[PDB]
């Protein structure tokens, strides 16, 4: 499949190279697989999910999203025309209130809640958590994402948008997650993303379009951007049969894009998310 005009984003994680516009990707697209996209929420109703996304958690007094970063990322995950797996299934876990602020303890619950929910939910190709989400480091928020890993669901985080390494923030430093750097679209390292030993991809994560409440879209930048992305990408590459929730981090680094992102510091991977469609 190709989707011309396609959003940088996707259009680059088709593309050994910058600087396209059409996102190629298996007509499979994601079918069978489930992406939780743990954060503020999202608006179900937006067209662009096509009844595909859907809230099943919330830890405030509502599961709307208010803010708009859950659908943002949703959309990038799974939207049709902002999304990596256009056809997976969308999970809104609301941990996050909303101005985007969340308590540890609920984020903890929230990552618990999906290695279970998913036993309630028809996965066949796979489960993905996006966690467009962090703060300062916390053991206990870094196990709680290791538990979501090891329970069968591939863990995908932001690495954070501080300009730091990733090692002081949390789920971006537990290692058996995937933690996500942000690249933007002329495959430079984004000024904000984070960094370091513990990032194993980087996907796009400035200027990213995709969907916003109010049924609408915007463009904004982060690390929590470039994840749902990857996110995406292993619900595409599990469903595709290419990889498993416990592989598919280590997979995508390993069939990602090589040495092609610029203002990466010394010890950091440089690797771009990588669909690897041979149309």
């Amino acid at each position: 499949a190709a989707q011309t005009n396609a959003p940088w984003g996707l259009a680059r994680i088709s593309s050994t190279s910058p600087g396209t516009s059409t996102y190629y990707y298996d007509e499979s697209a994601g079918q069978g697989s489930c992406v939780y996209v743990i954060d503020t929420g999202i608006e179900a109703s937006h067209p662009e999910f096509e009844g595909r996304a859907q809230m099943v958690k919330t830890y405030y007094y509502s599961s709307r999203d208010g803010n708009g970063h859950g659908t943002h990322c949703a959309g990038t995950v799974g939207s049709r025309t902002y999304g990596v797996a256009k056809k997976t299934q969308l999970f809104g876990v609301k941990v996050l209130d909303d101005n985007g602020s969340g308590q540890y303890s609920t984020i903890i619950a929230g990552m618990d809640f999906v290695a279970s929910d998913k036993n309630n939910r028809n996965c066949p190709k796979g489960v993905v958590a996006s966690l467009s989400l962090g703060g300062g480091y916390s053991s206990s928020v870094n196990s709680a994402a290791a538990r979501l890993q090891s329970s069968g669901v591939m863990v995908a985080v932001a690495a954070g948008n501080n300009n730091a390494d990733a090692r002081n923030y949390s789920p971006a430093s537990e290692p058996s997650v995937c933690t996500v750097g942000a690249s933007d679209r002329y495959d430079r390292r984004s000024s904000f993303s984070n960094y370091g030993s513990v990032l194993d991809i980087f996907g796009p994560g400035t200027s990213i379009l995709s969907t916003w409440i109010g049924g609408s879209t915007r463009s904004i930048s982060g690390t929590s951007m470039a994840t749902p992305h990857v996110a995406g990408l292993a619900a595409y590459l599990m469903t595709l049969g290419k990889t498993t929730a416990a592989s598919a981090c280590r997979y995508i680094a390993d069939t990602a894009n090589k040495g092609d992102l610029s203002n990466i510091p010394f010890g950091t991977v440089n690797l771009l998310a990588y669909n690897n469609y041979q149309a």
